[PDB]
RNA sequence: AGGUGGUGCAUGGCUGUCGUCAGCUCGUGCCGUAAGGUGUUGGGUUAAGUCCCGCAACGAGCGCAACCCUCGUGUUUAGUUGC
């Protein structure tokens, strides 16, 4: 058991909290306080942008725009690769190659020579 | 008309030379105010930016290679002034 039965049961468990002095200066107002080395990020903040980013992608998704989902590290890769395919949008896996996301008129052409 | 008279530091054509060395560049996209750079760097590897990996680089063009000519094996076809 926990407190609630919300979205706020599943992000107190342990999906919260990352860097160890390795922090950014400039996203100061999104956290609570430093408990043994680790930054613990704000939960009461994390809900509020969570909204926001969460009403403009429904705002884009009834009109019928196309997504992309981008990730190249090895510890999220498998979850990346997973989440596109059932939303039938752009991802990103294996090594990064310069110019994808600007250059998609020279790296579709390598698309097209591996069904040629 | 004629000039093997001057000037190839006025020139065409052609040549040696480094070199057969292997480099020389471009499109799109990024980096920097910009001139430019990145790709043509790095780690190894080959005669060779040859190739692999890494990497805002991704691809391509000239060069390298190959395609052409002989030599080394055989096979098929045709035999004189050949055997």
């Amino acid at each position: 058991y926990w407190n609630i039965n919300l979205e706020e049961m599943m992000e107190a468990g342990v999906h919260f909290g990352h860097g160890t002095r390795k922090w950014n200066p400039r996203m100061s107002p999104y956290i609570s306080a430093k408990c043994k080395g680790i930054h613990i990020i704000n939960l009461t903040r994390t809900a509020r942008f969570l909204s926001e980013a969460c009403d403009l992608v429904f705002d884009a998704s009834s009109r019928g725009k196309q997504f992309l989902i981008v990730g190249t590290k090895n510890k999220a890769a498998d979850s990346v690769a997973r989440a596109a395919i059932r939303a039938r949008c752009h991802y990103v896996n294996k090594k990064w190659l310069g110019g994808m996301l600007t250059n998609w008129s020279t790296t579709e052409t390598r698309l097209h020579k591996f069904r040629d």
